[PDB]
DNA sequence: TGTGGAT
DNA sequence: GGTTATCCACA
DNA sequence: GTAATAC
DNA sequence: AACCGTATTAC
């Protein structure tokens, strides 16, 4: 039992019986509770189903998921498939109406297309369509509720019953009671299915192969040609009852949805702040709840739950793991999260679960969020429109290069290594002064990656290649040294190992060399590392060739590796392969937007204030007259009107005056107000200049970047060699 | 298979090596990272370890946990045990410094006492002792590393720089980095151990048996005699270095701590609101965050995380399960939580995890929390003194009987069944009017339990026994009926089953009767239930004695069971076996406290306001003088002083006047103020009367209880017979 | 054997 | 997301 | 055969 | 709390 368990129908009836294939055991539960057991069976699917186009045939029939699905249908597969031996008249695929749901449908259809074709062409495979929306009228036991799949139906409901009704946007099947699920999706009389058909065998074949086959480039090409990254889509105005659709159209619509989503909004970083959406949300949410470096740590489970509740509609598993990674300093050059407890190690042993650990933002993460409160960055509504979230962070340092990013999307992947903050900033500052700067010059400031794990990087020519094209291959090699021993014996001591390499497996792989005697002369392998340093010790036998051994180990173990740059990121909504120049130029452009926006915000504040202060200065000279005036008025409105009519204060000033507390009349110091007036006028001038002159703005940009480097700069860790 | 895995020391050295036995794999991780691997081994323990006194040797060595612990020490067990074959000189037990930690230590010591005695008396078992406190990582720029085990040591640390920098209270090992853990508790040079010794074999034997043996009554007696339920404790001035302690004293100190905690603060309900701490926290936290019945549902994971982060220092597993239970209407007579999604069923299939579901408080749960904002109920500080939490809820209905409670503590257990709200309130109302009311009379209003699952309760005489003494045994029997069929055949149709019985297992157990043919004449068993009703059908064969079958099924399946009342609850911090009379009288006494407290609160508001209004009325008559006065003052303080000195306003009035907005000086309408003054005086009179006359107060109490009954009353579900 | 808050 | 253990009391 | 967000 | 599967890309 690696596969979900079948809950059968009460009877045997191939004419009528239906097999529901449900996304996840939990919804499988609800389905089992909500069904009509006389003729409806339930088989839950455990997450993502094997790609039957990519994988072998051997392996496909080692997949318990598949075998229990074959068995259950009771008609074998492929070669011998007999439709008259089927146990159900209908196979209904029921997933969340979200992207990952779309992906599962895709994966299943390419199973049935490739191994149970007669079933598909006989019109016996369907997609169940859960509702997207629920409208609720009153409260308590006077609730009242209806459902809607399109935006047009939803608009029709706003009349039907409105005048204070509210709306739930379903994010999955997991938010539905079994009776809700029956009424909308499982009841023959009221459900809405789509019947999958094959209109053209040729077009369907080609369509399945391009989207699901092991060849990446056709699929990428397809994505570039079909998905509009820049735009929105509009949902299929579903027809109540059955609706036919071609396998071709389904596969295209579904895979398109999924591709786009996991490109834009999962696996690939934004070119400006170098964050994936999950990471952005972790930081924003934590920041918003004041979980910052200067304040107490806060239980990880709390942070995670708020992230999941307010921003990120996905498993806690994913969120926590991401948050953990941001805290591991052997993975990030500048950690964005501090976390008390067991957050793993280089040995790759599992971190404590969120119930154990506690966490806060690091100091430098502060700087990613700097000036977010000042309308510096575009915000969007979250999934249930309760709350706005940033689409990108201000990013007062260029985090994409500094911490890098690895990911795997559809049609694209990324591997950007980390860099030294100070070097990166030196580069950015040069580029601010020299927009057309080329790679050779930039590489005087930014010579290459700087891994948190240190070690030796070799391959100047390929570093340059990578910085030009986004791709290159470099060599990363462990830092070693020899120690003499009693007996006329040596030992090799490793003190730094290559990025992304699991220490405990490295040590094991090395000891396999000894055990199998692949190279002569290894006495014993011992991991001697501790909380104060990395130290692997390879004790050699008496007079064995130290250099023969060390060379063998570099060659045939991960004591030395190749790192491959594949620098891909999201620029204007679309994925893009990019070198240093696009990266740095995008960052600069972004900081420009931030600073301008910041300065417009701060200037409006100072303006509004100065206008008040100008009025208060006047008031003082006529204080008694103003009191008499207010006293002689009828009410708040009347008083303001008289202040305007009689002394030409503005509405804004009049409001300020009239809302002053009585005790203010004691303090009547004009010069302190005049000093404030002065400093405001100065402040507005500085800010106006920035808005009004690109050079002034860019000089500020550079000033701030240097302040950051000054504060956070650290020595390089990885040494660079040329060959 | 099932037990934690040993991470060994680099070398073999029985003279020096140490085996750390660690509470949980996660802390096992930290320990493994923090240790000095040359001589320190690590074996994690997975939660609670088998009680080697209660369970009998055989099952004890089918316990993988124990076998891998025997194996690891390498000296066999029992009478074989050879100390010179041990692999370590020291066996160090390292748990959280919390109650469940204490419990683990207990369980382990009774293993080593009973099966490895020479090891204990050779002074080779130890307890690890992690710190309770830390003087802030958020204390400027850190450089603080300051830890403390007692309150006295903590007071000594308060004389460190930053004159008011902060304190972390460690709740477990999970909040410590591996280097923190080394420095405080694993490093020979700086750790503080307790060395376990046997000072008196006889006293130790007796002490272990009473606390750990299968006999409950000696243990209860021990608890009654030793645990001070109404007191605080005080820790040992621990000695830097080793400190010796007798097995006897350790077992007593540790088990005492655990017993007390799981009696008062885990498994047993409070007699007034009928809640366990976890349940109270769920409701308080959810209410505080406005997650109420009239507002939209909110992701379960979010709720849980906030509960865990602010109030309840225990696993999410426990919290969520408790929250789920509060939503299942076949477990609670009046559900306190509404939950969208798969929250289980009577078939006992597993609920969806908190990442799937969403939830809010039910309408009636509102009434448990009613007037919490009004200082009606004692609050305590939470574990990290950031926030106060209620020790009991106001409880505007008598939830203990209405929903009941089942639990298992140490020395005590509880089983209180649910009751019909209307009946319960009728009883309470009678008792308000008739304090000395006896059971016979009360049972005219409250005749017995009312299970949410319905069915038939038999045994009036035992119900009465239970209502007098707190114990009784009743019979709960499924609701059945016969249906005639075609071939001169009958079938038994069950429509309601007994409380706490899993339907799907019942159906299975019944079908096993058929399959094994234990009794003749069963044709087929069919669960025909659906989301609209429960319906099991037992089709009988032609001429089989349907009464012989039905009787066999009542006897030998859970189609009929015995329910045992064991009504135990917490009254003045101590556990107490109680009938209806203590229960109802405690509730009434509680509502009295609430209403008095409520009325004192509301009256203080009205008082403070009336005093303000009296002052404002005066001001108007002397408005010009008051302005001149303020104008002639120096500052806010000075103005108030002059208002007091010159016009005998109070501080409270003076503050109000001086903080008025200028536009208030328009108004000279005394009438509207006078009407408010009038209403306030009236309101205070009503409230004063309640505080000042028991009768008035109790009539209110009764009024409110009737309002509640009127609103929430539901027909009885369980029918009552006498057997 | 199995209830429900705990590890 | 299911599977697998223990504690505790009481029939 | 492995990285990291997802189911 | 560990153990167990999958998708997606590029060496
Ligand atoms: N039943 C279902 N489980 C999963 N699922 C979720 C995991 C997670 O949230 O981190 C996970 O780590 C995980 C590991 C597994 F090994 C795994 N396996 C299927 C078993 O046969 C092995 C599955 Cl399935 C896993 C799912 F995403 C959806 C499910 F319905
Ligand atoms: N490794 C550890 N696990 C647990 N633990 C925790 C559970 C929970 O928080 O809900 C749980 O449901 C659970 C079930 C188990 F079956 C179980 N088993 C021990 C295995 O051999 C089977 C264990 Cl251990 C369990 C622990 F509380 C502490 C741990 F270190
Ligand atoms: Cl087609
Ligand atoms: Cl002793
Ligand atoms: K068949
Ligand atoms: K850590
Ligand atoms: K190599
Ligand atoms: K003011
Ligand atoms: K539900
Ligand atoms: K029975
Ligand atoms: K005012
Ligand atoms: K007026
Ligand atoms: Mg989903
Ligand atoms: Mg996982
Ligand atoms: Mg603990
Ligand atoms: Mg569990």
């Amino acid at each position: 039992l690696l596969s979900g368990k079948l809950t059968p129908a009460q009877s045997k009836n191939p004419a009528k019986n239906e097999l529901y294939l449900v996304e996840g055991d939990s919804a499988g539960g609800s389905a089992k509770q909500g069904r009509d057991r006389k003729f409806q069976a339930i088989l839950p699917l455990r997450g993502k189903v094997i790609n039957t186009a990519k994988a072998k045939m051997a392996d496909i029939l080692k997949n318990e998921e598949i075998n229990t699905m074959i068995y259950t249908i009771g008609a074998g597969v492929g070669a011998d498939f007999s439709i008259e031996d089927a146990n159900y008249d209908k196979i209904i695929i029921m997933t969340d109406a979200d992207t990952d749901g779309a992906h599962i449908q895709t994966l299943l259809l390419t199973f049935f297309y490739r191994y149970m074709r007669p079933l598909v062409e006989a019109g016996h495979v369907y997609i169940a369509l859960p509702p997207l929306y629920k409208m609720s009228k009153g409260k308590g036991k006077k609730e009242e509720v209806a459902y809607a799949w399109t935006d047009g139906e939803l608009e029709e409901l706003r009349k039907q019953f409105g005048k204070g009704a509210t709306l739930q946007r379903y994010k999955g099947l997991g938010e539905m009671n079994a009776d809700q699920l029956w009424e909308t999706t499982m009841n023959p009389e009221t459900r809405t299915l789509i019947r999958v058909t094959i209109e053209d065998l040729a077009r369907a074949e080609r369509r399945v192969n391009v989207l699901m086959g092991d060849k990446v480039e056709p699929r990428r090409k397809w994505i570039e040609d079909n998905v509009k990254f820049t735009l929105e889509e509009a949902t299929v105005f579903h027809m109540s009852n059955i609706q036919n659709m071609s396998l071709e159209d389904i596969m295209g619509e579904r895979f398109g949805r999924y591709s786009k989503y996991i490109i834009q909004d999962r696996a690939l970083p934004d070119i400006r702040d170098g964050l994936k959406p999950v990471q952005r949300r972790i930081l924003y949410s934590m920041n918003k709840d004041s979980n910052t470096f200067d304040k107490s740590y806060r239980k990880s489970a709390k942070s995670v739950g708020n992230i999941m509740g307010n921003f990120h509609p996905h498993g806690d598993s994913s969120i926590y793991d991401a948050m953990v990674r941001m805290s591991q300093n052997w993975k990030n050059r500048e950690i964005l999260v501090e976390m008390h407890g067991n957050n793993g190690s280089m040995d790759g042993d599992p971190p404590a679960a969120m119930r154990y650990t506690e966490a806060r933002l690091s100091e430098i993460a502060g700087y990613l969020l700097q000036d977010i409160e000042k309308k510096t960055v575009p915000f969007a509504w979250n999934f249930d429109d309760t709350e706005k979230e940033p689409t990108v962070l201000p990013a007062a340092f260029p985090n994409l290069l500094v911490n890098g990013s690895t990911g795997i999307s559809a049609g694209y992947a990324t591997d950007i290594p980390p860099h030294n903050l100070a070097e990166v900033i030196d580069a950015a500052v040069y580029m601010i002064d020299h927009p057309t700067a080329k790679i050779d010059k930039l590489m005087e400031f930014l010579p290459g990656p700087d891994f948190p794990t240190g070690a030796i990087i070799q391959g100047r020519d390929e570093i340059k290649k990578a910085y030009e094209t986004g791709k290159g291959r470099v060599v990363v090699r462990s830092k070693t040294e020899i120690e003499k021993l009693k007996g006329g014996k040596e030992q090799i001591v490793i003190t730094e190992i290559p990025y992304e390499i699991n220490k405990a497996n490295l040590v094991k792989k090395i000891d396999d060399v000894r055990v199998n005697n692949k190279v002569a002369g290894i006495a014993e392998v011992r991991d001697e590392s501790d909380r104060d340093g990395l130290r692997i010790a390879i004790e050699l036998k008496k007079d064995a060739n130290t250099e023969l051994v060390l060379n063998y180990l570099f060659k045939y173990t991960d004591l030395q590796i190749n790192y491959n740059f594949n620098m891909v990121a999201i620029d204007n909504f679309t994925p893009r392969q990019v070198g240093i120049v696009p990266i740095l130029s995008s960052y600069i452009a972004h900081r420009r937007e931030v600073i301008l926006a910041r300065s417009r915000f701060d200037k409006e504040k100072a303006e509004k204030r100065l206008h008040i202060v100008e009025g208060l200065i006047r008031v003082i000279s006529i204080l008694d007259e103003v009191i008499a005036l207010i006293r002689a008025s009828e009410n708040k409105a009347d008083a303001k009107e008289n202040l305007k009519v009689s002394y030409d204060f503005t509405e804004e000033q009049a409001e300020a005056i009239v809302t002053l507390q009585l005790y203010r009349l004691t303090n009547t110091d004009v010069v302190v107000l005049q000093e404030e007036e002065a400093e405001l006028r100065e402040k507005i001038a500085m800010l106006a200049a920035i808005i009004g002159d690109e050079r002034t703005m860019y000089n500020l940009m550079k000033k701030e970047l240097r302040e950051v480097k000054k504060k956070f700069a650290t020595p390089r860790l990885s040494s660079l060699e040329d060959t």
